[PDB]
Formats: structure tokens, sequence, C-alpha cells
């Protein structure tokens, strides 16, 4: 049992200004940004800080959502050409994950994706050498927790795979609630429910400790109390949920995740995106609560509920109040059916299955997917 | 507003065996331990792991509690003689604090104590350069939180001063509850109440964040619920309180401490040791609550109490039930009244005052000490 944190976290409204203090005169900085963070003026704000710092900088913008290995490879020549000492990742989990993947392939150019990505928990991946490029993560959602995690989630053939290394942990995270105050309702809802998924999975993980549990319970408490207020546009709730998103990231960095993310990774072919975690969570909770009820009971008591059954009800009621669609509403029975057997096999191979409080069969995973689809 | 943790925390019963993982063949390792960690056979367990790792090692034992700069200077030549790459600090806050002070003076031999210790918050101390000696902190009490903190607490002339630098944060902390299970009742009480002092001062600190607050509340909740069970020999509660001490450590690494530790640093000339933080806490809370109730109320409600007034009552009741002495049991009215003025002046200059929710005068600190003596 281990607990660490590689990331120095700076927080508060206006904390984006810290960039001035983190970068030195003549430091070679490459800024990666989403279309959102460009349009909304946050990229300009970072450039003006780098200008005041007298840094040597360049900006790559309009990084895509749900990044592929092809997305990464297309950016890599620009990276090598500029020869940065420092990355700033301004945007969502998508932008922070693109930057982590570029950090690997820039700092360790002997390593290709196919050598380090965990395609199957039954096949060895190469560990990462020391990666010297400084990474400053500035999340715009609340949130993926990528600003502290050891993982980058990259698609190859419409399946999400991970590279996981403590070397990928961002050197610095800046948590400036001014950014997420700009999320559209559905982005605030989806990324806020991912916090709750992260917190519950980290708490019931085989890898859980009291240290990860303290962060996981507080993040979960904040989502259950504050998320509806944040989705309605309460700035105080937007701050609390932004910090809860990172608290859950600290939890799952140490505690790891579980079946929910193994099954959402391998259901990335489904649109809309960023729904499937929220939808699958209760079905995975009900499966795990069969043989491994104990840690769900423990978390429910810590959250001031009587038992695991009441925590499950609170999760289903929050999803209901935030109008999370049924799986059957966002995928046809034929398309779901034709991909089910391979999805279930690929999910079973995902390394997050090793942390799940119960070891699933392929058939157990297939039956969880079916249960979520039927919604009988 | 910042949150970090430089230390990798390894935990569980038998986690002491991780030493065999963290040390490579031919690594030069210097082990510091207390007499109790030698006598109870934890030093032999560590040497046995270093032997299995094929390390080049040496052991220094019989390290004093409440260490001085003279203590540290007397050991420095033995450190230089052996030329270690790695320290293992096996014992209480005292042993980890000695190990931290030696890491400064070994790694930066151009810096003396008088250049890096914060004698006064009104005068610059030198910042520390990169210190490359790896430090593995194995706390035996529950506890100082020194195994994750950026601080070492060293006496000069019977007053506690600090060196504070992220460079002093141990590389690794091993939390193995077999060690603190051996604490006699009084040591379990004193170090446990220190956790609660740490947790409350970190929460109400001017440098509090939601991250440090989460660690501080869970640490405080564990002490209020479990410390009596632990004092009474409950192995579950010993484990819980051991991890609570490090949580309060994470909390104060970030949040810092306040007027309780400023006042206990400058009252270091009182024996016994370890009581003064627990004695002073309620009086400092009452002082701070007059002007800055807000964070005490927030902490009370997090702990599922109705208000700041009830948290204060719960602290006072715990001290009562675990038989914390009054200040006038452990110091003559002669002694006290004679040093009160200079102690108050020197507590006022302690950098930890900068983090207290309320800026005290010297006279305020004088009157807190007076209310403690006169209860
Ligand atoms: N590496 C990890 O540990 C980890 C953990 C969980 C998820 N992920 C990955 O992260 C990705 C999802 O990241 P995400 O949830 O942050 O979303 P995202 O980065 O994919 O962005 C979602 C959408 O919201 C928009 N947006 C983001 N912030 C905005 C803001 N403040 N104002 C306006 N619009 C804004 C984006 O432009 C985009 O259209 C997925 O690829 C997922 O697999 C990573
Ligand atoms: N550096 C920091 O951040 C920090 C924080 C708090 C306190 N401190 C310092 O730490 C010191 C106090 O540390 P402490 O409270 O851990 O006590 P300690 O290290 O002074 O030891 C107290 C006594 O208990 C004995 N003991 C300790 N563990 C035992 C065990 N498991 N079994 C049997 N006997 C045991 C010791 O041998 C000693 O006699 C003080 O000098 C204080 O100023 C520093
Ligand atoms: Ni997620
Ligand atoms: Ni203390």
């Amino acid at each position: 049992m281990t607990f660490f944190l590689k990331t120095t976290i700076l927080m508060g409204r206006g904390s984006l200004e810290n960039i001035k203090k983190l970068v030195s005169e003549g430091e070679r900085v490459l800024v990666f940004s989403s279309k959102s963070m460009d349009r909304l003026g946050f990229l300009k704000e970072v450039i003006d800080y780098l200008d005041e710092a007298g840094a040597t900088y360049e900006s790559i913008t309009g990084l895509p959502s749900e990044p592929s290995i092809e997305n990464v490879e297309e950016l890599l020549p620009k990276v090598k050409d500029f020869s940065p000492e420092t990355f700033i990742a301004l945007g969502g989990g998508s932008v922070i994950d693109i930057s982590k993947a570029l950090k690997v392939f820039y700092d360790a150019p002997e390593l290709d994706f196919d050598s380090v990505a965990i395609f199957s928990r039954f096949k060895k991946a190469q560990p990462l050498p020391k990666l010297k490029t400084k990474l400053i993560a500035v999340p715009s959602t609340s949130g993926a927790g990528s600003e502290v995690s050891a993982a980058t989630v990259i698609k190859k053939g419409d399946i999400k795979y991970t590279i996981v290394s403590p070397e990928l942990c961002p050197n610095y995270a800046i948590l400036d609630p001014r950014l997420p105050e700009n999320m559209p309702r559905e982005v605030a809802r989806n990324s806020g429910l991912d916090v709750l998924v992260h917190a519950i999975e980290a708490y019931v993980s085989k890898a859980s400790t009291p240290f990860s549990d303290a962060m996981a319970v507080k993040a979960a408490r904040t989502i259950l109390e504050k998320l509806e207020d944040s989705v309605n546009g309460d700035p105080t709730a937007r701050e609390e949920v932004h910090y809860a998103a990172t608290m859950a990231g600290i939890a799952f960095l140490n505690g790891r995740l579980g079946l929910v993310h193994a099954m959402s990774h391998k259901a990335a072919w489904i649109g809309p995106h960023g729904l499937i975690n929220a939808i699958l969570l209760p079905y995975v909770m009900e499966f795990n609560m069969e043989k491994a009820r104990e840690k769900y009971d423990a978390m429910a008591k810590e959250l001031g509920l009587s038992n695991a059954e009441e925590l499950l009800q609170k999760v289903k009621e929050l999803n209901e109040r935030l109008n999370v669609p049924k799986l059957s509403e966002i995928v046809s029975e034929e398309d779901f059916t034709s991909r089910l057997d391979e999805m279930s096999r690929k999910a079973y191979e995902d390394p997050l299955v090793n942390f799940n409080p119960v070891e699933p069969s392929v058939d157990d995973i297939k039956n969880i997917y079916l249960r979520a689809f039927h919604d009988w």
C-alpha cells in the first residue's frame, strides 16, 4: 500500500497568473490549448504571462477531443522542431492527455506507442525512463483529474488504451475556477459525474488506502451536495467541484480505478461522448456489491448514509435529476449487440480490472453491459 | 494557495520490509535509531533488510529525544567519515529531525545552523540548495508527522528553532503499525494529542486549502474517536492513529502550524516533554476564537459538531479523560513567572505566528501563558 503525489497544485481565482513564477527568463515553453481556451481568452492570458516572464514560447491550438495516437504523431514534429524545456497544457483531460503523450515520445524517442500502451493486462508494457520536460497542467473541466494522474488515455482503432507512469504525473497543476465557470451545462454535468465515478472506484479499489480514501470521500461528498448547483451555474459550486475533481484525481492516482473505466474505455465507439461512465456506474456498483459489499458500506457510512443500498440510491437519483440518458437512448440494440462480445473481451483485458474489488469473468462484464442496455 | 507532498508513503503491518526494495547493492546507507527501536529489535530488522539488499551500511543508535545543535554537530563527523548516499531514520520525530539536520550540514557543508534556522520571522534565513542524500523516515510514534514535513526542530540554548525547506521532506515514509503498538500509554497519549493540535492549527491556518483541510479533518476525527481506544492497547486504533499522524503531517506541511507550536517551541525548557502542545491548545483556540471564529466553526461542522464552541469542549473533554496535567503541575510559579516575559517575546518572533488566524501581541501571548498557568 502506497500514497504519493508528484504534482504541485496551485489554486484560486486568478491562480493562472502563477505561470509567471513557474517559468524563467529564456525558458523554452510550448503551450497546447483547446479551441475553447483560445476563443474564451485564456490562451492570450497564458501568452501575456509568458511574455512578462521573458520566456521563449510558441503556441499550438485547436487540439481535438478524445485524442488518437495519430492525433499525437501529427503534433510531434512541431514539438521536436521547437525543442521546448516546458509544456503548458490548457484545456480538458483531452489536452492534458495529448501533452503527456507528447512528453513520452519527445523525451524517450526510442519508445513507440506500441511498446508502452497497456493493450492487455496479460502482456508486458515497457516502463518509462525519466522524462525531463516540465509539464504544467491547467484543467478547464471539473473534471478528468489528468492534472495529477499518472495516466494518458489515447485511442488506437476507436478503443481507449492507457500509458501509465509516475513520469507522466504533471509537475504542476493550476486550478483556476474562472476556466470551468465557462463549461456548457452538459460538460459540467458529464465531467462532474466522472468525479463521482473516480471517487467511488478509488475508494472500493483493492489499492485503496486511508490517504486516498480521505480525498475520495470528500470529492464524492462535494459532487453529491454541490454538482446540481454547479450545473445550474452557481460560481461557488463551480469552484468546490473544480477542487473535488482534483481530489478524486489524487484518490485514483493512488487507488486506481476499476470496472467502470475498463468498460467505458472499450465503449469509446459510443456517442455522445463522456456519458458512458455515469450510465455504467450503478450497474458496476450493483455487480461489485454482490460479493464485495464491505467498502461500499464503509463509504456510505463516511458520507453519513446508513448503508451501501442508500449510496447506490443517491447515485441513481443524482443521475436521474441531471437527466443522464439511458444507454438504450444513445445506441441502437443492433450496434450494441454486434460489438458486445468483442467489447466484453477487450474490457476484460483492461489493466483497471486488476483493481476492481471483484475479479469479473468476460461473461460477468457482458452481463453488466446487457443490464445497463436493457434497463429492465 | 498551494498543495504538495514530496514524500512517497509506504504503509501496512510489515511495510518495514520495503527497505529491501528502496536500497540497491553497494548503496552506502547510514541508519539512525532511538534506543527503543534498538531494544525492541526494529533496528536488527532494518540491518537484516540492508544485508539482504547487499548494501554498504553503518548504524548510529542511542539518539537523544528533543535534540540540540550540539547533538547534531557531535554526530556530523561520523556521517562525513562513512560518506553515506542514504539515511534511514528509525524512531520518533526526534530521530527524523536529527536525520534532517544532518542531511543539511552533510549535503551543504558551506551552511551553518546560524544561517538557515529561523531565529526571528523579522530576519531572513538562507534558503537550502538541492540536498542529494536520500532520507527514509520510519516513525515509531503517532506522532510528529516529521516523516512528511519540510521542518526540523532543533534546540539552541533551551529554545526550539526550525529549519524549513521542501529539501528536508523525506524521500520515503514507512508507516508500519508494529512500531507504534510498542508505545507506552503516556507516549501514545502525548503523540496522539499532537496529531489533534497539528490537525486544528493546519485547518484554521491562514495557508489552509480544501486539500490540506480534507487531511486535517480526517486526522482530527480519528484522534477524537480512536485515541482513547489506542492508549488502551487497541491494535486497530494504533494503526488508525498512526496513519492519522501522517495525515496531520500532510495537512501542516501545506497549512503550516500556528500560535500553539510558536508557544510550545519557546516553552521547550519545561520537562516533561510532549505535554505543552496539548496543555496550550484549548487556551490558544479560545484566544483565536474571539477574533477569528470562522474556520473553527467550519471545522466543527465538518466533524459533525453543532459549532466552534462544541469542538473546544470536545478538545477539553479529551484532555480531561486522558489526564493531561495542568501547567502548574510541571513547572514552579518561580520558574514560570521569571521566564514569562522573554518566552512571550521569543514566541512572538516564531515564524509560525505568521500563519495563526489572528496576529497576537507579545502581551496576548503572555496572557495565554498566564491563563494556562492559573487554571
Ligand atoms: N488521464 C487521465 O487520468 C484521465 C482520466 C479521465 C478521463 N480522461 C480522458 O479525458 C478526456 C475527457 O476530458 P474532459 O472530461 O476534461 O473533456 P474534454 O477535454 O474532452 O472536453 C470536452 C468538451 O468541453 C469543452 N470544454 C472544456 N472545458 C471547457 C470550458 N471551460 N469552457 C467551455 N468549453 C469547455 C471542450 O472544448 C470539448 O468540446 C477523455 O479522452 C478521457 O478518456 C483522462
Ligand atoms: N519536524 C517536524 O515537523 C516536527 C513536528 C512535530 C514535532 N517535532 C519534534 O519531534 C519531537 C517529538 O517526537 P515524538 O513525539 O515522536 O517523540 P520522541 O521521538 O521524542 O520520543 C519520545 C519517547 O518515546 C519513546 N518511543 C518512541 N516511539 C516508541 C515506540 N514505538 N515504542 C516505545 N518507545 C517509543 C522514545 O524512545 C522516547 O523516549 C520533538 O523534538 C518535537 O519538537 C517535529
Ligand atoms: Ni473517468
Ligand atoms: Ni507538534
